[PDB]
């Protein structure tokens, strides 16, 4: 590994994209090199990162499929001003195989 | 004296109702009897099941409360028909001391 990508490779934000782009998003990068996947979401956002992941675990690969680890808490972020805000952050990472 | 007896109450479910009315609800539990509450959601309602939580732990009780388990996962529930649909659950329990 000595390209070095600006882009996270294994790591997602759910923002307020149609779960429909996640769901194969995920499924093109298990294709393009990387099975270990962390969905990570917050605040509201946390409705998709189950919604997504639900999906892909019971659709194209359901038996194959395990899971890594489920955590769920506040963290604290800063706003665009830089006042500190405490946010309910989700990841979730999954092993597909 | 009474013929009343008492009666078990420590799993609340998220509805559609504003995060204000479970902050309390949870915080009248704990003067009620109840120190461990599980609070119960599923679907878009996961949202509001850790919004009230954290509330609960940043507002009242902070270095006293304690938590117990977080799980999350799909059930499968019954339609009003009875048709089988799964959907994603979550049950966040704390303890209050």
């Amino acid at each position: 590994m000595s390209s070095g990508t600006p882009t996270p490779s294994n790591v997602v934000l759910i923002g307020k994209k149609p779960v429909m782009n996640y769901v194969l998003a995920a499924l093109t990068l298990l294709n393009q090199g990387v099975s270990e996947i962390v969905i990570k979401a917050r605040g509201r956002a946390i409705s998709k990162a189950v919604d997504t992941v639900e999906i892909v675990r019971n659709r194209f690969l359901a038996d194959k499929i395990e899971i890594k680890e489920i955590r769920v808490g506040s963290q604290v972020v800063t706003s665009q001003d830089g006042r500190q805000s405490r946010v309910s952050t989700i990841e979730i990472a999954i092993r597909k195989k």
